[PDB]
């Protein structure tokens, strides 16, 4: 395996992994390389494609390594550098290499780490697309009265609904349709723990559409790009 | 009651009550919005003014309502300064598509409001009170406020147990003064708390006297808005 | 006494001490030398009047640092900074020469980064030279991890490639570098397990500063 990767590409990708877990398999595969994985609760999944194009350079022969998330992305946080990946499958070492700077990074035993969960292929009612900055508003207004969120569509009106119920107080951010990029506008209400669906967002940067799959008392999916396209992730949050 | 107002507004409005006191009574005048509040250790207290004019609309009608500020700051808190919140009498406060609905307080739960009841008065920019408040921190937990009459000259001073530090402001330093005998010591935390609610720019006016109350006076909303802080001696 | 001194150059003074100790001594030029509770690191700190607008006393040196915060600064302790007055024993260390075999000069920069990356990995930090290929390594190595900042002659200012490998306490040397202006040329003196020597510049070249750290 060698590689040769844009700093804020591999740090976007890391990020969404990171999220849930501090060590992973990453499977280098012949045209893209994916991580997929379950947080230990089982409430959290994520999923990452990177494909070849999104590298100035990579080659790979199918490999699988398990790595220490934690210390690989602390590395890529020293990097407009580019970040030399090579793995010496002798050594069972990763070595990130960042102009003179040379990281030599243990390898774990994959079969030491979680087990890739699989993500069900799911037929949710409702599908929404939406700028992130709505995410994260909303995400920021229902933390300040409770700790669980609601996501709710209102059918009639093809309105997207973030949302809080507290003690006394209560919080509603209404996306009608001139706020939202599209929606399939299903039956959909479901209710999740807050603090994962906010270190979710929190990974996703800026200014990414987002992508939401919603139904009645079932998991969200969450899917979104990076890399100008070259690179995809989705979550998947089981409802609380 | 239905207002709209500007997000710079309400901040601003809410931050100098809030440096006091947790939660108040806001009294909803036909002409304007009023807040007044004095701290636990009834040492310090706020006089706010929001008038008519400083909201896009207003309309009220005579009430009073409990609130709990920290809550209603947080939620200001998320709009672009730029943008209008809507007030609607439980209060509702909308923000663009963002709905929260704040459940008031009892105002017979809360503290009773006091009434802010000198020879010098002295007009200055905050931020000489800015730095006059950092540097005597530095060496105390007092601060003294002084007037040199002669000279007209505004001293905001401390005095270490090793060391002492003293800002001296004279008339060119200075929007204005009446430099009547003045000098009076002052906890500064509080005195500091209250000016950090002062917006960077604003004209401060500082009513002082001899080991009396001071009172600092200024203006939010580009002129709509007043408050009025006093501060018991030491 | 009596100075006027410019607030960011006497801060950048007073920084590269405070690093070390919260208290100290001040003595053409200004000086100040002071060594840490372990005796582990040392500066030597000159500026030259030169860097002085105009130009032995025992300083707390924490609240020196807070008052010149507040910023010419004029010095006659009493402290006047426009119209602000602050009023604020002496009986309250040796350098070695040293020849060490090596001699890097570099951009701080270099030294920052590979502290950084240090650090991900150890509390210790290795600064070694690679005589035959004219390269300063600054790298450490950790449980089952290891770094490696490589800074060859493209990426140095300068280098006598003398023999040298020392070990030291990378949090006194991160102390050190905390000091050290963003852009300023860092020139390194490095032997066998012996100390280093850090010598840097401010004011202008008008001042400089001398670290000594003894090494693990
Ligand atoms: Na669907
Ligand atoms: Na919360
Ligand atoms: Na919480
Ligand atoms: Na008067
Ligand atoms: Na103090
Ligand atoms: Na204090
Ligand atoms: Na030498
Ligand atoms: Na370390
Ligand atoms: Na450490």
């Amino acid at each position: 395996f060698k590689a040769i990767v844009s700093a804020a590409t591999l740090r976007d990708a890391l990020d969404s992994v990171s999220v849930l877990v501090d060590e992973c398999k990453i499977r280098l595969n012949e045209e893209s390389l994916s991580i997929r994985a379950v947080d230990p609760a089982n409430v959290g999944m994520v999923d990452l494609t990177l494909d070849a194009a999104a590298f100035e350079s990579y080659e790979a022969h199918g490999g699988v390594i398990g790595v220490n998330l934690s210390r690989l992305e602390e590395v890529a946080g020293m990097a407009g550098d580019l970040i030399h990946l090579t793995l010496d499958e002798e050594t069972r070492k990763l070595n990130i290499r960042i102009d003179g700077l040379s990281y030599t990074l243990a390898l774990i035993d994959p079969d030491s780490i979680r087990q890739e969960p699989d993500i069900p292929d799911l037929d949710l009612a409702a599908n929404i697309v939406l700028e992130g900055t709505h995410l994260d508003r909303g995400i920021k207004a229902a933390d300040m009265v409770s700790d669980h969120i609601r996501l709710r569509v209102d059918g009639a009106e093809e309105t997207f609904h973030i949302e809080a119920e507290g003690d006394t107080d209560d919080v509603d951010l209404s996306l009608p349709p001139a706020d939202l990029i599209s929606i399939e506008a299903g039956a959909a209400d479901s209710l999740f723990s807050l603090d994962y669906l906010k270190d979710m967002n929190k990974a996703i940067p800026t200014d990414a559409e987002v992508t939401v799959e919603l139904g009645e008392e079932f998991p969200v999916k969450l899917h979104y790009q990076i890399a100008e396209g070259m690179g995809t992730i989705t979550y998947m949050l089981a409802p609380r």
